[PDB]
């Protein structure tokens, strides 16, 4: 069920980023782990590797961890690379990243973006918890810019 959000990025299962063939079909290289438990693959490079270390969950905190993983999603891009960014199921942690990368990526609002990523992978299901910190991560964003002089 593996999707294909933007050329360079795609959101996946652990069963996806971790069956050899499909990666090595797509060409996937990098890898976006957002999870505990969820292993490495072996054919995956460290240097092309990050973990965002979360629990799917309703008090689990995934905002701190945004921009840097936004960052690794532009690594791959700039080296002209796709990175997979997945968790468990695929419906939720790994989810909410690829809405943010969109939201700060595109300036889109957080309505917008989760229904660019949930157009393209219906089955995402992020819980409400990781869907207010896109909220927090949008308000956040829009101050930013207007330090940059853009009210």
């Amino acid at each position: 069920g593996l999707t294909r959000i933007l050329p360079h990025l795609y959101l996946g299962s652990q069963k996806d980023v971790l069956n050899k063939d499909l990666m090595t079909q797509n060409g996937i290289s990098y890898v976006l782990n957002a999870s505990n438990s969820c292993p490495k693959p072996d054919f995956i490079c460290e240097s092309r590797f990050m973990r965002v270390p979360i629990n799917d969950n309703y008090c689990e905190k995934l905002l701190p961890w945004l921009d840097k993983s936004i960052e690794f999603i532009d690594k791959a891009k700039l080296s002209s690379c796709q990175v997979i960014v997945h968790s468990l199921a695929g419906i939720s942690r790994s989810a909410t990243i690829a809405i943010a990368y969109i939201m700060k990526t595109m300036g889109m609002s957080s309505d917008d973006a989760y229904r660019f990523v949930k157009d393209r992978r219906p089955s995402i299901s992020p819980n409400f918890n990781f869907l207010g910190q896109l909220l927090e991560y949008e308000r956040s964003l829009k101050l930013l810019a207007a330090l940059q002089g853009d009210p």
